[PDB]
């Protein structure tokens, strides 16, 4: 009884509007944040998006979604931003430029959203992958792709760990910098979390942003469990060969299904990392036949369920359903293992990992920092965000300006 199961309840049976309609999304979950220009607008315009919109509601677009018809919706838009910065760049208008090219790739990267699962949401990941590092060679302070060779790959593995890179300008051997290495979710990849590396940059923090397996350009092999140890360790040996970050100050940070990651990551490289947070993560419960036949219908956008099966490497629901168990931090043994430090964070209401994932963390190995959001869902935002800062601010002895670092992250565009 999922109902008893899981500390939201009845919650768990009770579908969510925006699932009824894109016009129920748009109206009641995405208007908002897109409005704000935070995600998954980071980047973007409420001036792209609503004409964009107001044609899909017209077409009447809805779940079941065929992901070609619904990416496509988004083209011309993004095609237009593109062709504004390519104008603004051959003026000399780099600013312009930059914001536009990244405006561009804001509506290639909700094209492509939950996850790239048709040949044009795979274009449009790679559309959009051009435009922003097209935008992001152009920002004062240049985020740069490093493709971190994958040393640790296996067979059927990619040879490269495709990362984002920002080195605060005053770092050398002499002033070693600390790295937040940032891990991204099942939607947000690299070209999303970017929004964070120039306020690290000001803290003079270096950020490398990698992705997930199954998600992005991540090599790793999605079925195999053990995928991601491999990942970060060639990610790890990389962050070691750069001699102006501190290989002893390095703090990994999961966003949503990247917590999973961060949490795992806390006990199999605990001795190359100073500390990991999971905001939003899961451990255990999140790989449940229960939650995993609920969740397609609740807080996120999109079929969670089917997202996160098509992430691990199986073409429907019931299969990974079959396998899931394997991928549990509880099952597979990783959370009776020492870890470095470790901070959860979530909301309590959570319809896309449980909050008990992280009653799961906190049962078992070593004692972990948390703090739980009451009465909020996924991330448990805002107070999450700050909460965490705070703590990455004390851990790296940092200036304490963290509610000025949060302000920069909502976009600013013309």
């Amino acid at each position: 009884s999922a109902t008893e199961k899981y500390y939201i309840r009845d919650a768990i049976t009770k579908p969510a509007v925006h699932h009824e309609s894109y016009q129920k999304l748009w109206e009641t979950k995405w208007k908002k944040p897109c409005e704000m220009g935070v995600y998954p607008f980071m980047f973007g315009s409420i001036k792209d998006f609503e004409p964009v919109a107001q044609e899909i509601i017209k077409k009447g677009l809805k779940e079941p979604y065929d992901w070609d018809e619904y990416a496509q919706m988004y083209f011309p838009k993004a095609e237009e931003l593109a062709k504004i910065a390519e104008e603004a760049e051959a003026a000399g208008e780099k600013e312009k430029a930059s914001e536009y090219y990244l405006r561009s790739s804001a509506v290639y990267r909700i094209s492509r959203f939950p996850t790239p699962r048709s040949e044009k949401q795979k274009y449009a990941w790679r559309k959009g992958c051009e435009v922003f590092y097209k935008g992001a060679a152009l920002m004062e302070y240049p985020i740069k792709e490093v493709r971190i060779p994958h040393k640790h790959g296996i067979e059927g593995e990619g040879d490269v760990v495709p990362v984002n890179f920002l080195l605060p300008p005053n770092a050398s051997e002499t002033s070693p910098v600390p790295c937040v290495l940032i891990i991204t979710g099942l939607d947000g990849y690299r070209t999303e979390l970017a929004v964070w590396q120039q306020g690290w940059r000001s803290k003079g923090v270096a950020t490398v942003i990698a992705e997930i397996p199954g998600t992005g350009d991540s090599p790793a092999l999605r079925q195999d469990p053990t995928s991601p140890d491999r990942q970060w360790s060639s990610v790890l040996d990389w962050i070691e060969s750069q001699k102006a970050v501190d290989s002893k100050k390095i703090v990994a940070w999961g966003f949503s299904t990247g917590g999973y990651y961060a949490l795992r990551m806390a006990h199999t490289h605990k001795d190359r990392l100073l500390a990991t947070i999971s905001l939003g993560g899961g451990a255990h419960h999140m790989f449940d036949r229960e939650w995993l036949e609920h969740a397609n219908k609740l807080e996120y956008p999109f079929d969670l369920s089917n997202t996160l099966a098509y992430k691990f490497g199986y073409p429907d629901l019931e299969s990974f359903i079959e396998e899931s168990s394997k991928f549990s931090l509880l099952n597979d043994g990783t959370l009776q293992k020492p870890c470095t430090k470790v901070l959860l964070v979530n909301g309590n209401d959570d319809e896309i990992f449980p909050i008990d994932d992280m009653f799961v963390s906190l049962e078992n190995g070593q004692p972990k920092l948390a703090r739980m959001v009451k009465g909020k869902k996924h991330m448990g935002e805002p107070e999450s965000f700050s909460i965490i800062l705070e703590w990455i601010h004390k851990l790296l002895g940092l200036d304490g300006k963290i509610k000025e670092q949060l302000a920069m992250i909502p976009s600013r565009t013309k």
